[PDB]
């Protein structure tokens, strides 16, 4: 139906837009500091001097749990 | 059906996941530093001596900028 439909599209992008802007294969797990952008994993933000959406300098790297990580979802990346 | 029901169960619970543990209102946009826990408003975070999750101490709150923006505006309805 229509109404699947849209609601998978809704579910599959948010779970891509879970995803490493960079790897395009692990999860988000890391916030550029200062700035405040999460658009990486650990292992490719750890290869960035300059954050890839502002090109503020990265003073550190902050872990972070983002909070859409749930059981309730199946996260499989193809 | 079944399966429309589900999705929507999904998405509902995604996008309480997306606002504040908290206030329920704004979405989030702080992670609790050291521990890494990114559930609250700013606000809210600033008023915590101890992660709601873990119950670690807060160091310092950064602000954050989740990638699931555009996901939270596309569930205003779902
Ligand atoms: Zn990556
Ligand atoms: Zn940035
Ligand atoms: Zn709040
Ligand atoms: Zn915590």
């Amino acid at each position: 139906s229509q109404q699947t439909r849209v609601l998978q599209e809704k579910l599959r992008k948010l779970k891509e837009a879970m995803l490493c802007m960079v790897c395009c294969e692990e999860e988000i797990n890391s916030t550029f500091c200062p700035c405040g952008h999460t658009v990486c994993c650990e292992s490719c933000a750890a290869q960035l001097q300059s954050c890839p959406v502002c090109r503020s300098r990265v003073e550190h790297v902050q872990h972070v749990y983002l909070p859409t990580h749930t059981s309730l979802l199946n996260l499989t990346v193809i």
